[PDB]
């Protein structure tokens, strides 16, 4: 009886958060977001997204790194795969596009664990951790992965975003604040054996 995955965590003060130019969303509104999902579904089928969960600690208290757009939405680092693109290579590409350095030194992203799977049945906000009853053509499949960080790193945060460290207690039972995927991270992370370096 030791069946848990062992993960190294480092202090938040081990990481440098630099700045770079703004990164703009492909969609200028909720309505434009669901119009483009409908157009691409007709051309290339189900949307495939990938998201990274990056963990740090301070004084042995785990925190998840979240992207905050101005003072509005919280999001995980991630995005949309291209057709025929590998999911793990894709997440590594997207995390470099978002947080990768202005001096063009490469982060060594380490991805070895699936956290979870969510499905969007319609061109509407609702997402579920399973394909709902009667749904044969889901509109989006989202995959979450645990990203093991190095001991130290410099991240370049686009100037229209803040990288924030959220403690697990603040996420727990807080779907109104964070939505159904981020608010269930405490439950999804509980299986790991974290080492507080
Ligand atoms: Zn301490
Ligand atoms: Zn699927």
């Amino acid at each position: 009886s030791m069946l848990e995955r062992t993960i190294n965590l480092y202090p938040l003060t081990n990481y440098t958060f630099g700045t770079k130019e703004p990164l703009y969303e492909k969609d200028s509104s909720v309505a434009a977001r669901f119009q483009r999902m409908r157009e691409e579904f007709d051309k290339i089928g189900m949307r495939r997204t990938v998201e990274g969960v990056l963990i740090v600690h301070e004084h042995r208290l785990p925190h998840v790194l979240l992207l905050q757009l101005g003072t509005t939405f919280f999001k995980l680092p991630g995005g949309e795969l291209n057709p025929g693109e590998d999911e793990v290579e894709g997440l590594k590409r997207l995390m470099t596009e978002i947080l990768g350095r202005q001096d063009g030194v490469l982060q060594d992203w380490v991805i070895d664990d699936c956290i979870g799977n969510w499905w969007r049945p319609n061109f509407e906000p609702p997402q579920y951790p399973y394909i709902p009853a009667h749904i044969t053509k889901p509109k989006e499949h989202k995959k979450l992965f645990l990203v093991q960080l190095q001991e130290k790193a410099l991240f370049a945060v686009p100037k229209n975003y803040k990288l924030v460290a959220a403690p697990l207690f603040e996420l727990y039972d807080n779907a109104p604040g964070y939505g159904p995927i981020i608010s269930s991270l405490p439950q999804l992370l509980s299986r790991f054996n974290f080492i507080y370096n």
